[PDB]
Parts: C-alpha cells; sequence; structure tokens
C-alpha cells in the first residue's frame, strides 16, 4: 500500500512511519515545507503508525534528537516516538479491511488530515489549535501538549489498571478533535476502508 505523506506546514517536519519494532519503509525523512514523501508499507501491516517530529538535529550519519517525536536518536525511525505526537495509526488486510484512526492518547504536536484515496471510506483530521490551547501543566518545553499520562504517570490517566474512563485531560483533546482518541479506553473512532486501500497523510490540512 502507498501512503503519500505531504508536508503542508510552514516549517519542516521529518516524517516518522514504524510498527514498532521495524521502519516502515525507510523509517524517517525530512520534509521540508510543501515537500512530499511516498512510502510502501506491506500488506498485512498491524499497529503502524505515521507521525511528524519537530526541531530535528542530526549529524552526518543521521544521528541526533528531536524536540517531538523522537524515535532513539534516529532519522531513520525503527521504533515509535517520544510524545507529544499526534498519530495517524492504521492496521490493513484484517479480515478484508483496513482499519485507520488518528490518536492524542500520546499528545499532540503538529495538525494532521489522514485520509485514504479512494471514495470507499471517508478520512479522519485533527487540525484543531491544540499547542495553542493546551492547558499549562500539559504544554511541553520543546513544542507540542502533552497527554496526561505521559505528564503524571498515573493509572487514572495511563489506563494501565482498571478501566480508566475520561478525565479533564482527556476531554480538553476530545472536544478540540472528537475524531481521535483521546485516552486508551475512548469510544472508538476508527475507520473501516476496503482491504488493500492506500492512504494519504497530511501536515497542517486545510482541504
Amino acid at each position: 500500500a502507498t501512503f503519500e505523506i505531504v508536508n503542508r506546514c510552514s516549517y519542516t517536519v521529518w516524517a516518522a512511519a514504524s510498527k514498532g519494532d521495524a521502519a516502515l519503509d525507510a523509517g524517517g525523512r525530512q520534509l521540508n515545507s510543501g515537500e512530499s514523501w511516498t512510502i510502501n508499507v506491506e500488506p498485512g501491516t498491524n499497529g503502524g503508525k505515521i507521525w511528524a517530529r519537530t526541531d530535528c538535529y542530526f549529524d552526518d550519519s543521521g544521528s541526533g534528537i528531536c524536540k517531538t517525536g523522537d524515535c532513539g536518536g534516529l532519522l531513520r525511525c525503527k521504533r515509535f516516538g517520544r510524545p507529544p505526537t499526534t498519530l495517524a495509526e492504521f492496521s490493513l488486510n484484517q479480515y478484508g479491511k483496513d482499519y485507520i484512526d488518528i490518536s492524542n492518547i500520546k499528545g499532540f504536536n503538529v495538525p494532521m488530515n489522514f485520509s485514504p484515496t479512494t471514495r470507499g471510506c471517508r478520512g479522519v483530521r485533527c487540525a484543531a489549535d491544540i499547542v495553542g490551547q493546551c492547558p499549562a501543566k500539559l504544554k511541553a518545553p520543546g513544542g507540542g501538549c502533552n497527554d496526561a499520562c505521559t505528564v503524571f504517570q498515573t493509572s487514572e490517566y495511563c489506563c494501565t489498571t482498571g478501566k480508566c474512563g475520561p478525565t479533564e485531560y482527556s476531554r480538553f483533546f476530545k472536544r478540540l478533535c472528537p475524531d481521535a482518541f483521546s485516552y486508551v479506553l475512548d469510544k472508538p473512532t476508527t475507520v473501516t476502508c476496503p482491504g488493500s486501500s492506500n492512504y494519504r497523510v497530511t501536515f497542517c490540512p486545510t482541504a
């Protein structure tokens, strides 16, 4: 499957694509404002994610650090990124269908649209100004808006035991982006697409 990753932001993003224990395609690439990168994701991939990383500093070897979404200090990500990260999430070819969503469970950094290239299903978007509205306690000093689990590290927010429910911090994200997951046990906003669809992930969408 093809995923076209398009940066419409005024600023550079270092796009990242991983399934948690391996890169998807090259795993990461610098996208200056206005640039795009098309990757191929293998069929059957489960638990894939695409995200933006902001304010990265890499050396010639592809080693360094990003202010949001860093993946083990690498340009070419093999693992998932440090919160805060708006996440495009997908599993492909699952009983004949693909499943896509956006999540704010690990916070929000860059506004995102995640859309199929087919008319057979609809896209989802989280592009409200979450960073400008972020409560002081959730602000990340390097940019972005942390989720409350990252900040407070209690099960109330991390859903590690029992049955967590919404909180004032999950509701902050959820009201701004109803179509994105706001905590682990949020009512799902996953979209079912025809199996083997292709997609576009747009940073700073407007359309």
